[PDB]
């Protein structure tokens, strides 16, 4: 109980599969080489590859770019500050701490700077959460497909998975359930996107960003009380009453997700960008009211303008 299975150092933490207590050093072996089993498993990426971390500030994008530049894969993070006041200045502090720890390049995008307005100052109904993911996923892939990134790798763990698999099955958004996994492949000017921490817990994320001595932020916004956070301790309950739910239910969806394919509402080029739109211009572009392209084209990071 109190002692590692492979050393005689106090145990850090238990993992269930297999039964076995690690100490510090001996989990994040664990954890880096589950991370890795993930990549193959899937073929994710390969160390060719010219990989964007999007980083938040948060554990999860932390943890997965400090992963694979362990790893040896080729990375470099994108920080996309929302510009929310006393939130967006720590979440960026938090981001550049974690990118010099980790010795990636760090790029940052300021949505203040670029559209005039901060994430929940739009003059709109709609929920900040939902605008936010739009923008943050739009900058994400133009970001990549205009500076030539081959991936783009996102921090989503198996609970966070789990999570909206049940979000969205309880509001029967088949749309959602039929693109979900652990691979986007590239398509058009779709930027391939992969989730290296798609296998491991949110548990064993926490105890990897505190053992690597990662410091992240919780909350992203101050918009998020949404289904997600309902959604994990349901999981959560269910999994300490059943142990291995959260997996099966994944494992059972990805041989399901084939069922939800036919629900997709069939992706032209934006009128605005040339960016992938269902309609004559894009989602992002209708809504934030752009007549112009945004060239997201760096020769270099701002701590490192010379490179
Ligand atoms: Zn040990
Ligand atoms: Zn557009």
């Amino acid at each position: 109980s109190m002692k590692c299975k492979f050393c005689s150092r106090e145990a850090y933490i238990k993992i269930h599969y297999p039964k076995m207590y690690l100490c510090e050093e001996h989990f994040k072996e664990y954890f880096e080489r589950k991370v890795s089993r993930t990549i193959e498993r899937y073929k994710l990426l390969t160390k060719d590859e010219r990989i964007l971390v999007a980083v938040s500030g948060g554990k999860d994008s932390a943890v997965t770019a400090y992963v694979l530049k362990k790893l040896g894969y080729n990375i470099e993070c994108l920080h996309i500050n929302l510009g929310i006041s006393g939130y967006s200045e720590k979440s960026e502090e938090y981001a550049k701490k974690q990118c010099k720890l980790i010795g990636a390049p760090l790029h940052i995008v300021r949505i203040k700077e670029i559209l005039g307005y901060g994430i929940g100052e739009v003059k709109t109904r709609r929920p900040p959460c939902s605008y936010c993911g739009l923008t943050k996923r739009y900058i994400m892939n133009k970001f990549a497909y205009d500076n030539g990134f081959d991936a783009i790798a996102t921090g989503h763990n198996l609970d966070d998975e789990a999570s909206f698999l049940l979000n969205n099955i309880l509001h029967w958004n088949t749309e959602y359930l039929a693109k979900g996994g652990p691979i986007l492949p590239q398509q058009g000017k779709f930027i391939k996107k992969v989730k290296p921490l798609y296998e491991v817990t949110e548990r064993e994320v926490v105890a990897y960003a505190l053992a690597v001595g990662l410091e992240y932020i919780v909350e992203e916004c101050p918009y998020a009380g949404a289904t997600t956070l309902d959604m994990k301790g349901v999981l959560n309950e269910l999994e300490e009453k059943r142990p291995g739910t959260k997996f099966n239910f994944v494992r059972g969806y990805l041989k399901k997700k084939k069922l939800f394919e036919p629900e997709i509402k069939e992706i032209k080029e934006c009128k605005i960008c040339r960016m992938p739109s269902s309609g004559d211009i894009c989602a992002f572009c209708k809504f934030w009211g752009l007549k112009k392209e945004i060239n997201f084209k760096v020769s270099s990071t701002d701590e490192e303008p010379f490179g």
